[PDB]
């Protein structure tokens, strides 16, 4: 599981984008199959889920599940 | 650069504590109060460090710093932010 | 003077990972790898900011610059060089 790695990356890459006063992330990217560095081939579908400004769902096909509320990869 | 080795030292507590989160639940140990030690080389500027759970999930570090340009960091986990402060 | 802005910022970012290191292993905590914020002040011009470890001691600061006589500097703890105009 290179895409579990890969899927940790993009959340981290997400946290360095949020507004810094606000935490507020550009809900408007939703794709993570580009813009998050190398993708590994196993990797073929990633989506970005945004529940309010500050929390997000990240949905890997390899499926994977992160959630930024409560830290946890699935 | 002692606010930089404090704000990164700060950050680099909050990376360690979400590797201790429970994989299933996401819970935090909430007697980890303490960053003043347990959480590798702490610069020397740093001279106070607290973490405050508000729950099971979501915690505050508050850090002083000694000899910076800036005297208190606080990182939030619930929004990511990172504020220092005079 | 955004380039030598970009450069200061950068020198800063590494003398603040160098404040991190254990002090008898020499080994950083390795997953503090963007450097856009917890490092102090950011110039503006520096627009993105990337920390890569390549073992447990050694690191290369990657940064981009917008209106900068230069658009990229990159540092490397291994050999201690900076991005300079020769």
């Amino acid at each position: 599981a290179a895409g579990q790695s890969y899927v940790r990356n993009v959340a981290l890459a997400l946290e360095a984008q949020r507004d810094p006063s606000t935490g507020a992330l550009p809900t408007h990217l939703t794709d993570c199959l580009s813009g998050f560095g190398q993708r590994p081939k196993t990797v073929t579908a990633c989506t970005i889920t945004y529940l309010n400004a500050l929390d997000y769902v990240i949905e890997a096909s390899l499926k994977v599940v992160y959630k930024s509320s409560d830290g946890t990869l699935t």
